[PDB]
């Protein structure tokens, strides 16, 4: 393989290629990914995480920012029980294997010359561009605050107060991270990750909606929620089952099957369980099975380190 | 003339009387304005000092707010020249004889508390009110900053901060004022000073359209401004000529015409210059005359001790 192939693995987009290789000739270089403190933990953030470990073993040093204040903003709740659900994922954080450097917002000092920079910041974005860019990421809200304005300048702030090389998120980070890549002076990599579509088959797969596989979900949990999960058959595009195995399951995978069904089968690669599945020469309920099985046992360290 | 009364003369609204009132009972009592520093100090400005040294008779602490960071945020141009012009309309106020205590925004440290409160007052104001209360405020732009939508958030909480128990400013300023009177938990009397109107009549009085009268213009350059002026026959409103003599000249007034025009006029109040006016007794030219030469004797200790 290769260092910056293991990174572009199953990535939507790196801003960019070229940009990447440059950085990845550094001996001291750093990759910041910042999450919204969650309730509960899902594949979604795992993928996340999955990557930076990527990014960890490639040499790059890891920051976690845990954005308690951008939850805050984002009508999420009261500080101090964000901050309370921040420790939460950190600790889950670590119980993934992941090993790096917890900042949370809560602190961040908010200087002088933090605020001047948001105010620089402000006075480069406008209401349009700033909006847009959170139209993936903004809670719905009948009646949008003025906070939710404040909230993607900032994240553009912090990238830049980090200096970090690379910055990296799900897709619906985009908008952001571009506008940030043209108002800082230090332009960064943007590590764009895909989005998990939910075991119902509509919308991304979030902690706030109640389509998601939490990594500390009990084994049963598990197997309930992919078996009632949305997955016809030889439909690949917008199937969660599909994209779990995709991002996830560990190649070659043996399916069980009984033999009055075919019969047990090995894949050695997820395009030809794709091939399999698109001709419909494998049932949609084999593949939940098998999925099932298989995320049991990937989640199942996690499950007993928590 | 009550104190109350004294300080309603010559406003178009105060939010509330009854609220004023009762603040009026207490020994110690504060009314704060806050101006946006501007190359040259019109008798827009006057009236609002006029204002402030009518409270200050009243028993009232005066502090006037500098607001750097307001313009810096409204597209006026880079801070340190901000505060410079800033320190000029410091010397202004001061030569026109209102002694009080001058505090620029930029030397109010923005500590965490602050922003905080910046924070959670975004998080309770909607984009679209925050916008309508700087639709008579904000710097005309076809591109909308994110900055734009911090001002009027951000003078909301500088009112909380300085705990007035007044807040002064023109009738532009009310929306952002009652925004205040709703989330803040001290409710602020609001004294909003009328709008005057430009010399061309057409907009508003200010600085960048070039339809003023500066206190430190030279006597000619008043009489050439005022010669100038809007001011049609029989028309009151939307007159400017009618307005400064309205807010500004003093009575009883003598109009000096000459034999052939009718000869010297001396009026004892407004209303009877307004009378004269309205059924076109007195001739705008007369009316220009009257107003420019009792405008020079006003603003002229301000000038010379400029
Ligand atoms: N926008 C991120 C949270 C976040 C991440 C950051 F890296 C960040 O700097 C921020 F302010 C907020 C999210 O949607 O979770
Ligand atoms: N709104 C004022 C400037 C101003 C006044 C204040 F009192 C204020 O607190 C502020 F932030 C800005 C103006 O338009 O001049």
């Amino acid at each position: 393989m290769d260092e910056f192939e293991m990174i572009k693995r199953n990535t939507s987009e790196i801003i960019s290629e070229e940009e990447l290789r440059e950085v990845l000739k550094k001996d001291e270089k750093s990759a910041r990914i910042g999450f919204e403190p969650s309730g509960k933990i899902h594949l979604g953030h795992y993928l996340q995480i999955k990557k930076m470990i990527d990014l960890q073993n490639a040499g790059f040093d890891i920051i976690i920012y845990l954005a308690d204040l951008g939850a805050y903003l984002n009508q999420k709740g009261e500080l101090d029980e964000i901050r309370k659900i921040g420790d939460y994922n950190k600790k889950v954080f670590e119980a993934m294997g992941l090993k790096a450097k917890y900042v949370y917002g809560s602190e961040n000092c908010l200087d002088k010359d933090y605020t001047l920079n948001v105010y620089r910041l402000a006075l480069k974005t406008t209401l349009k561009r700033a909006r847009r860019s959170m139209e993936l990421i903004a809670r719905e809200d009948e009646n949008p605050k003025v906070a939710e304005v404040i909230y993607p300048i900032m994240q553009v702030n912090n990238i830049h107060y980090s200096g970090v090389d690379v910055a990296v998120g799900g897709m619906e980070q985009r908008k952001i991270h571009m506008l940030a890549r043209e108002l800082l002076p230090k332009k960064v990599v943007c590590i764009h990750n895909p989005v998990l579509t939910g075991l119902d088959g509509e919308g991304k797969m979030s902690s706030s909606k109640g389509n998601f596989i939490a990594v500390d979900d009990s084994p049963e949990e598990i197997r309930a929620k992919i078996k009632k999960a949305y997955c016809p058959a030889g439909v690949v595009e917008g199937n969660p089952i599909m994209e779990i195995a995709k991002y996830f399951l560990e190649y070659p995978l043996t399916i069980k099957r009984p033999e009055k069904f075919g019969g047990d089968l090995t894949v050695n690669s997820y395009e030809e369980l794709e091939s399999l599945f698109k001709n419909k020469e494998l049932h949609p309920m084999d593949l939940k099975n098998a999925v099932a099985e298989e995320l049991i046992k990937i989640l199942e360290p996690i499950r007993k380190r928590l």
